[PDB]
């Protein structure tokens, strides 16, 4: 099944935050319907963040989180879960090898935001 | 119901990071086996991250986030959840007063890393 696409409330402020675990450098490409509205690149094996940002889901509020890593795209995983009916959270793994430990890059999306 | 408390397997590393929605100043404790192991402190309500690091679950494996403002413990939900049987997130929201947004210190846990 698809994975990594989301269906936010429109016009909505939220959080987007990537984590690297892999020799291989990193590559999330997020969209925001359709075009790109943010990129995070980096390297890491000790969870660093490689990017943080905050976007706007706009009129559509169709939200994809994309990795790829030296320009091939990664297997995903996603699930969205919500907190006491209110808090969002998006959440993405990927996996850019065989291991399949799925944590090579890590995108978290969080909202409602302030 | 308790919350904000995990279960994590022994020894294990994982990703403890930390965002701000809120005029207060957010303080979040995470204990390991009852002991602080990190603390993170900041302002912010663009969701900035106060803080980020790397912990290791220990012997017993218990990861617990506590969060406060101006003294005052903030009113926790958490859920945990697990992607293709292997990618774990930790996820903890907090109320610090009275609007219910649940965002004002939200705190992410992931393992495994590397
Ligand atoms: C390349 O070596 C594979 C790659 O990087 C490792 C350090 C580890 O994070 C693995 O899961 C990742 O796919
Ligand atoms: C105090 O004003 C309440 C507090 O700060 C607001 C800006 C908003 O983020 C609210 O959710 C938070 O509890
Ligand atoms: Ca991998
Ligand atoms: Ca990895
Ligand atoms: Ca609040
Ligand atoms: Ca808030």
């Amino acid at each position: 099944a698809t994975q990594g696409v989301f269906t936010l409330p429109a016009n909505t402020r939220f959080g987007v935050t990537a984590f690297a675990n892999s020799s291989g450098t990193q590559t999330v490409n997020v969209l925001v319907n359709n075009e790109t509205a943010a990129t995070f690149s980096g390297q890491s094996t000790n969870n660093a963040v490689i990017g943080t940002q905050v976007l706007n889901s706009g009129s559509s509020g169709k939200v994809q989180v994309q990795v790829s890593v030296n320009g091939r795209p990664s297997d995903l995983v996603s699930a969205q879960v919500i907190l006491t009916n209110e808090l969002n959270f998006a959440l993405v793994g990927s996996e850019d090898g065989t291991d399949n430990d799925y944590n090579d890059a890590v995108v978290v999306i969080n909202w409602p935001l302030g």
